[PDB]
């Protein structure tokens, strides 16, 4: 409990060394009041979100609407002292954000409650606080009842806090309000009129003289004009306005292409010297919504390309970070995106200032639902009494923004077409008018959509309150853009919510369908932008409904960044957890519906080809081409496929734009696969190239590569750099369909705030060490510590090369100036015998963020090092600085022996793949082909194992494979009858004696005249709880097809469905390629069930017409395959063919003694009866050799560890 550090700033940090618990068995009796013991809590920084970090219970009260994160209630503690330097001066605590139903106590009274929670709030706390210099016990309870919405939101304290220190005499809480009336009319002449409509209230016992100094500074930091007022009078304990006007020469004028921007510097003046300052930040701009010429900044026209967005950072959780949402930004930015549309709830100011610097127009939420509540501990629960406060607080305090465009009101109301709706919309506007007078208030309504292809009539109580507010929002209803406009043409209309379509990365599946809200088994949707709900669209779809009308302002596209929580597609599925919307992945790398957006916006040229090029020989692939250029021709591995372009299609006012014959905006080519390279060229009107992009195929996985975005991070303890994991092939192309298990390891200055894949349907926890990858990548971000240095990520994967890179450290003061901040180290890894190869320059990375390549000399280099296996370092030097280099590399190959194993049976030939691993006993992993050894069928023919000599290719030495006695798999032909066999037996959970349950397979129907055949369940004792049937198989064939027909008659039905299972020879399973057909009591019907190891098939049913019993016609059932046996545990362990000290099944690790520096042991081990064992041969010095045995049927085995140990040097 130290105290609070203070320095003279006005608002003092306060993040630092609290304290917090999450309530699991009940409530806490007796957290609020100071006696509390929290010694056993956790401690932790504030930009936290505590439902993040728990793991995915899928019984959360929050379904798959939340992303199944547990919510609760969690308590908040600080102890903490002030410093004499702030006694008898007001101070105040300030929470920018803390999620629903907070309750805060202080010196165990209570300071009070606030429920909205997603809107900044504070309290006066200058009394309640000990002045003896006592320990002061904050406290904060947060009760975020987890059914409360439907986008999943975190918990607990999720933004930044902290206290405002100021004298008596100071300004209010947004007591400055800056503003430039008729600047439309006043830009003619250079001259920008500002008004500076600032507040001060006075806290003192008794009224003072009051003065005011303002001073606009420039951006770069001179002053640009001053204004002092007059004194007068201050009221004690009352707010006294005052107003001042002053003008400036030449403004420069924000621009979303431009974000400039003035800083203004209010001193109060009490006793002819200054009292108090207050810093805000404006910029000069003018916007206008017309009902016919739609949006135009400044004198100039501009569509608004938007899009959506929700608070959710990402793996962060809720927790606010300036950087990730800066990231955020400059990705949309990129898009070519124009606006933000904040959420169904305000902003964060993070999300204000990245807009205001990168230069984005923002729309902010005002409510998700007003009294009619859409959850049952959703806001509307609070709304009567809280929500003019709650709206009065966002509009003053963003009204200072030059950014922000509108206030919108609310969205998706459901009792906005009563006159109570009305009522309350009236007053929502009346009360936002109250501070703001310069921007448009809205309201984003989707009922208007009814029929999507029809102008629906307009309700009259939703035409009112769109007459009431200024602008009107549609979601979803393309249908009526233009209907509207005729019909009501004072009216001013723009897309709220625009093509919700849905698509994964790196999923390309039904090239050719579009389907409307179609689940899938694999829980993906496919990236050709060709699945969608059923009230959106795709996004070709809205952008050209939206592009042909003048008077529609823009849309705002649903969703830019996927966010936790709502897969609609995937409505109560379990492993789904987060929305498919997404124009960019939740950790940030982009899908290609990005470079589509890309090409229909930005002005820049560029092409980007949409399917990966790892595809079977011999298939035809949809491949598209997102551009704007007018034409693209395809260049297949060396012949041109055709070339396809657009037409320059004007609009009905002119606007220019590019699109195909066929009205299509994407090319399109039909290709069959072939491996290699596929490179387009995009050529202008005059058929000159003007951009180049490429897809290559890739091979085996090969190694693990970082890339850092920002490899210079400030010291500030919050700055982030996210660094990208890619599965890449040898070459260094990235594996389109990878998808390994990553393990992260981080040290130095900074700390893994969390990985990512981007895997809506993973239930893997983001707040751990390792992660899975998707479509061959992953994200792992990590934030630096309030010390300078050095951070260094390791990243690897079983099987592949590991790799390491460095984020340095600069403190904040560092980073305005081009010191030298680091340098990057080369690694390297050669075979042995080869020379190594160091680059004349490096990149030296200077601070700013500015780093570059400069003169590298590297020292002497001795050819001993290569001809032999090891590892070893090299050092270097640099002109432009005293800072040495480094440079790691590693020789591998050719040590000893590696072991292998396989299996066979009687009358099947080894499984012998026609490629072996280079495992040597140094770490190698590279794969080679192999031929293996002819065996008689004398050894093949009878029960035992045998040795057999892989003549791998290109290598020197050969591959030794063992075997097992399990394998069996002879073919997969078509059956018709045996003349002999006893496989075909069935058994159910009831039949009917009367009904044969053998005469399913006879293969005759009744179709024309034959004799009647069918099984029958009825029973007198009700059974609509379901019975299942089974049949066994002992063949070594694939199935081809499978029969479910039934028969029905006075008593029974059609199944209502199949869950068919396979036995491989240890329990039940599901089978693959279900497809269970909905009845089918007229015509035939044919099902060909996926091929599965299904020594037993079974598949339960239950009534289709419940108080009816099942029955079946025919379900032959053909063929089966074997895998497994049996074996015993181990038997033989050594090391360098000795004995081992301490052996046992006991003890968890071994290890042998040696003298430093011998030569890395060979470690065997075998098992009894020749069971499978996972042989692990010495690698290198430091590391542990770990072995693995199969035996028996189930749990049984052992961790078997040898660790190697050496003296001291």
């Amino acid at each position: 409990g130290n105290s609070v550090s203070y320095d003279g700033e006005r608002r003092v940090n306060f993040n630092e060394n609290w304290r917090f618990q999450r309530e699991t068995n009940g409530s806490i009796a007796g957290a609020q009041n100071p006696g509390f013991d929290d010694s056993s809590w956790r401690k932790l920084n504030l930009p936290h979100d505590w439902s993040i970090e728990l793991d995915f219970n899928k019984n959360s009260l929050a379904t798959h609407e939340g992303g199944y994160l547990d919510g609760g209630i969690g308590w908040y503690r600080k102890t903490f002292t002030i410093p004499e330097s702030m006694k008898g001066k007001r101070i105040s605590l300030d929470f920018d954000g803390v999620y629903m139903n907070s309750t805060t106590y202080l010196n165990g009274e209570v300071l009070g409650t606030y429920p909205f929670g997603y809107n900044a709030f504070s309290y006066d706390i200058s009394d309640k606080l000990y002045k003896d210099g006592r320990a002061n016990v904050l406290v904060v309870k947060v009760n975020n009842t987890q059914p409360s919405s439907r986008w999943y939101s975190g918990s607990g304290i999720y933004r930044n806090v902290y206290l405002t220190v100021t004298d008596p005499i100071h300004v209010a809480r947004y007591g400055t309000f800056v503003t430039t009336p008729n600047l439309e009319k006043s830009i003619k002449e250079d001259r920008a009129d500002v008004n500076i409509k600032t507040k001060i209230s006075n806290d003192a016992a008794e009224a003072k003289q009051v003065k005011i100094k303002s001073t606009i500074y420039d951006g770069a930091g001179n002053t640009v004009q001053t204004v002092e007022t007059e004194e007068k009078t201050a009221a004690a304990g009352t707010v006294t306005p005052f107003e001042q006007n002053t003008v400036i020469k030449q403004p420069k004028l924000w621009s979303i292409d431009k974000p400039y921007r003035y800083n203004l510097v209010t001193e109060v003046i009490v006793g002819g010297q200054t009292v108090d300052t207050y810093e805000t930040k404006f910029g000069v701009r003018y916007f206008k919504f017309d009902e016919n010429e739609g949006f135009s900044l400044n004198g100039e026209y501009m569509k608004l390309h938007g899009v959506s967005m929700h608070h959710d950072l990402g793996a962060l959780g809720a927790a606010t970070n300036a950087r990730g949402v800066e990231r955020q930004m400059q990705i949309m930015k990129d898009m070519g995106v124009n606006a933000i549309r904040v959420t169904h709830n305000p902003a964060s100011p993070e999300l204000l200032e990245a807009a205001n610097k990168l230069g984005l127009f923002i729309i902010e939420e005002a409510f998700d639902s007003w009294a009619q509540s859409k959850k049952p501990y959703d806001y509307g629960r609070f709304f009567n009494a809280w929500a003019e406060h709650d709206i009065k607080e966002m509009v003053d305090r963003g009204k200072n923004e030059p950014a922000i465009i509108m206030w919108s009101i609310g969205n998706e109301i459901y009792d906005t077409t009563n006159a109570a709706g009305v009522e309350t919309a009236r007053n929502l506007v009346g009360w936002v008018k109250e501070i703001d007078t310069t921007r448009p208030t809205t309201i984003g309504e989707d009922k208007t959509r009814g029929d999507k292809v029809n102008v629906t009539p307009i309700n009259s109580y939703i035409k009112e309150i769109f007459n009431i507010v200024d602008v009107v929002g549609l979601n979803y209803s393309e249908n009526n853009y233009d209907g509207y406009h005729k019909q009501n043409p004072s009216w001013k209309l723009y897309g709220s919510e625009t093509s919700s379509a849905t698509r994964s990365r790196g999923v390309y599946t039904h090239p050719y369908q579009y389907n409307q809200s179609t689940k899938y088994a694999d829980l993906q949707q496919s990236s050709y932008d060709n699945d969608y709900v059923g009230w959106g669209r795709t996004a070709e779809d809205a952008w050209k409904y939206d592009r042909d009308l003048k008077h529609i302002a823009g849309q705002f596209i649903w969703t830019g960044f996927d966010y936790i929580g709502e897969p609609t597609p995937y409505y109560n599925s379990y492993p789904a957890k987060s929305s498919y919307f997404g124009a960019v992945d939740t950790a940030g790398f982009p899908k290609d519906i990005f470079y589509y957006y890309q090409s229909q916006w930005k002005k820049e040229p560029m092409v980007h080809l949409l399917p990966h090029w790892n595809w079977k020989e011999g298939e035809k692939v949809r491949v598209l081409a997102y551009t704007n250029a007018s034409k693209v021709e395809l260049v297949l591995n060396g012949e041109s496929l055709g070339e396809k372009n657009y037409d320059n299609k004007q609009t009905s006012w002119g606007a220019p734009y590019k699109e195909t014959k066929d009205g299509k905006t994407y090319l399109e080519w039909a290709v069959p696969f072939k491996p290699g390279k596929l490179e387009a060229v995009a050529k202008d009107e005059n058929g000159k190239v003007i951009a180049r992009d490429q897809v290559v195929t890739a091979g085996e996985p090969a190694s693990v590569r970082l890339t850092a975005d920002r490899k210079v991070v400030k010291a500030d303890g919050t700055d982030l750099s996210f660094i990208t994991a890619d599965i890449v092939d040898s070459k260094g192309i990235v594996v389109p369909d990878a998808d390994h298990l990553i393990t992260f390891n981080v040290t130095g200055q900074g700390e893994l705030a969390g990985v990512d894949n981007g895997n809506a349907s993973s239930v893997e926890r983001y707040k751990d060490n390792k992660r899975k990858a998707f479509s061959g990548k992953a994200l792992a971000i990590v934030q630096s510590s309030k010390l300078s240095g050095k951070i260094t990520v390791h990243a690897s994967v079983a099987g592949l090369s590991s790799d390491s890179t460095s984020v340095f450290t600069v403190t904040p003061a560092d980073h305005d100036k081009k010191i030298v901040a680091g340098i990057d180290d080369v690694n390297l890894t050669v075979d042995v015998n080869e020379a190594p190869k160091l680059p004349s320059e490096i990149k030296v990375y200077y601070s700013d963020e500015s780093a570059a390549a400069k003169n590298v000399t590297w020292d002497e280099v001795d050819p001993k090092q290569y001809s032999t296996v090891g590892e070893f370092t090299v050092e270097g030097s640099v002109e432009g600085t005293s800072l040495k280099a480094k440079a790691f590399v590693i020789v591998k190959g050719i040590v000893a022996v590696k072991p292998y194993s396989t299996a066979t049976k009687v009358g099947v030939q080894p499984v012998l793949p026609e490629k072996a691993t280079l495992l040597y006993s140094d770490g190698t992993t590279k794969g080679a082909t192999v031929t293996w050894d002819e065996i008689p069928e004398d050894k093949l023919a009878k029960e035992g194992r045998f040795t057999v000599e892989g003549s791998v290719e290109g290598t020197d030495l050969k591959a030794n494979v063992y075997v097992r006695v399990t394998n069996e798999v002879k073919s997969v032909n078509i059956m018709l009858q045996e003349q002999g066999s006893a496989y075909p037996k069935l058994e159910a959970t009831f039949t009917n004696p009367a009904d044969n349950l053998q005469h399913l397979n006879d293969g005759i129907k009744s179709y024309t005249n034959n004799p009647v055949n069918r099984w029958t369940n009825w029973t007198r004792t009700p059974r609509d709880a379901g019975d299942s049937i089974t049949v066994n198989f002992g063949k070594k064939h694939v199935i081809n097809n499978l029969d479910l027909f039934v028969f029905t008659d006075s008593g029974t039905v059609v199944p209502e469905k199949a869950e068919v299972q396979y036995w491989d020879g240890t329990a039940w399973k599901d089978v693959e390629n279900l497809t269970q057909p909905s009845p089918y009591v007229v015509e035939k019907n044919e099902l060909t069930f996926d091929a599965v190891a299904t020594e037993k098939l079974k598949f339960h049913l239950t009534p289709s017409v419940k108080g009816k019993f099942l029955a079946l016609t025919e379900a032959e059932v053909y063929a089966d395959q074997i895998v497994m046996g049996e074996t015993a545990k181990l038997q033989s362990i050594t090391v360098n063919g000795k004995a081992l000290e301490g052996f046992d099944h006991a003890k968890k690790n071994y290890e042998l003694v040696l003298p430093y520096g011998s030569e890395l042991p060979k470690i065997e081990a075998a098992a009894a009866d020749n069971a499978t064992v996972t042989i692990l041969p010495a690698f290198s010095y430091p590391g542990t050799a770990k072995l693995f045995v199969t035996s028996e049927d189930g749990k049984v085995t052992t961790e078997y560890s040898i660790g190697v140990s050496t003296e001291e040097p």
